[PDB]
């Protein structure tokens, strides 16, 4: 009933658990507000490539708190800064992000050092690498990639939800999966790519297949697609993959604005 | 007094910086106190295989604080628990380790969530994975491997020291190297291995070579050898490797009890 995930756009969503609704990674700009990311796949394309699926009023209505996994543009933007009430609790990954968001007028910013409790819900920070080892060995790409957390949400009699975040598949993902055994796994599978590099700074179809093997009973939700310029894996791509591998019952690919009951 | 690293045994060492001496990962048991780690390379061999190189006094007399990267036996043992003054500040990686060590009678235990300051020195936690991704996907091995931090030590007009810790080469290592540009890099290079698995839960000669490539100007110090049963790479092995690659000037392999001026 109450517990649900409403996908908004890219990695932006609203996760409701009990009476608490978390606005996740709000990148709220109108269509084509920005040029494509410099030096990335398909940089000529402006972003976001689609408008939000609902009015700002409907988007913000029942939001209790905000979770910001990192402050890359496509997870935290000027539109969000100027639209979200400054008094809402904002959960962030580290002091640098807290300082940034505080400087933007938010008066209740909370760093998840390990875990925090909020209205009976436990939020646990998970690790991640926003790129491969080779990419982090590159002095130009590395600082642009930075840190980006995932979050485990736990609450009594509710599914444990793993917001994996902007990471490739590392041992931090294996750690979270085994330690917390999430029942719902929200994955960024747009396979964002950089010019001159073969792999991705986030996940793609390979990771979806691997997740189904690791957690055969979990409800997987694939997002972070069809919005920014450099995500080389689309919803259409993921749909073909999950169909061909007979894993459609395991993996949801929600449309912008679509709600999935958890 | 002067900034230096005195190696003790395995990963145990004393780092003196800004007139402050840190005892690192104290595993202080007498020779052959323990059977070899179960299920590991060369498990028949008891450990530690040699006695300490100095008295407990020479070891503990000038210690200002203790740094415990994780609580595996070969980094924190009963001898350390029973000999280290209970009032010494102990720096640890997380709440679980603080709870364990406080339960062992230590009354000043400090979790490095991000960084902490002590006596004018900044200690920054670095990430790591004590095994490959494949190892962490194995539900038997993973909990035995656990979390283990590295530490960056910084102080005004002193060399930045990177205690890499029990990790294989991951993006967390690349992150630390680029963000903090350490001048001294202490690596665990014993290449500990598990029966039935090809790779290692820590580093080895391949990592030493790679570290020299990444940081040709840094003083590398290779440790974590010739003590526990499962470290498949010895001091002899490392010395052959660095000689053969013409990189001896970059890599120190201190004996137990040996002091290196930094
Ligand atoms: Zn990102
Ligand atoms: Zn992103
Ligand atoms: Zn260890
Ligand atoms: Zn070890």
């Amino acid at each position: 009933a109450m517990t649900q995930y409403t996908h908004i756009r890219n990695a932006t969503g609203k996760l409701t658990i009990k009476n608490t609704t978390f606005l996740i990674d709000p990148f709220l700009a109108p269509k084509d507000t920005y040029p494509g990311f410099e030096g990335t796949f398909n940089y000529q394309q402006r972003m976001p490539m689609v408008d939000l699926p609902l009015s700002m009023d409907d988007l913000l209505s029942n939001v209790t708190a905000v979770v910001v996994t990192h402050t890359h543009l496509d997870h935290w933007d000027d539109t969000a800064i100027n639209s979200i009430p400054k008094s809402l609790p904002i959960f962030v990954q580290n002091t640098a992000d807290k300082e940034l968001i505080t400087s933007q007028g938010f008066i209740d910013v909370r760093i998840i050092f390990e875990s925090l409790e909020f209205n009976g819900i436990t939020l646990r920070k998970t690790g991640g690498s926003h790129g491969t080892v080779e990419m982090y060995a590159n002095p130009v790409l590395a600082p642009l990639a930075g840190d980006a957390m995932g979050v485990i949400f736990e609450a009594a009699d509710e599914p444990t939800v793993y917001l994996v975040g902007d990471t490739v598949w590392t041992s931090d993902v294996e750690k979270a999966l085994l330690r917390f055994d999430p029942n719902v796994i929200i994955m960024n599978t747009g396979y964002a790519q950089i010019l001159g590099f073969e792999d991705s700074i986030i996940m793609g179809t390979k990771d979806i297949g691997r997740m189904v093997v690791r957690k055969p009973e979990a409800k997987i939700i694939a997002v972070h697609m069809d919005t920014v310029n450099h995500t080389a894996t689309s919803r259409k791509d993921v749909r073909k993959f999950i169909k061909g591998n007979n894993i459609e019952s395991h993996v949801a690919v929600p449309e912008d604005g679509e709600t999935i009951t958890l």
